[PDB]
């Protein structure tokens, strides 16, 4: 009941990943797997109240992070938010719908 926002979202992006090199610039080489899973795993859009993101970020078939990343603005306008946010570690890692 957790996929990685199948529907809207798209497999890492080169913004998302930008992310997993950011502040991930371990669990983006940790892993070291021998595929493409080290750097963002995908970032579904939906709003909310001013625009709500899901970057479930990738850290390899072992590894894996999430994070959630939203501007909050629900008309009184108060900063954004992250109601996500995870490292790796096989913790976060979870199914995917697509």
């Amino acid at each position: 009941m957790i996929p990685g926002g199948l529907s809207e979202a798209k497999p890492a992006t080169p913004e998302i990943q930008e992310i997993v090199d950011k502040v991930k610039p371990q669990l983006e080489e940790k892993t070291n797997e021998t595929y493409g899973k080290l750097e963002a795993v995908q970032y579904k859009t939906q709003v909310v109240a001013g625009t709500n993101y899901y970057i479930k970020v990738r850290a390899g078939d072992n590894k894996y992070l999430h994070l959630k990343v939203f501007k909050s603005l629900p008309g009184q306008n108060e900063d954004l938010v992250l109601t996500g946010y995870q490292v790796d570690k096989n913790k976060d890692d979870e199914l995917t719908g697509f």
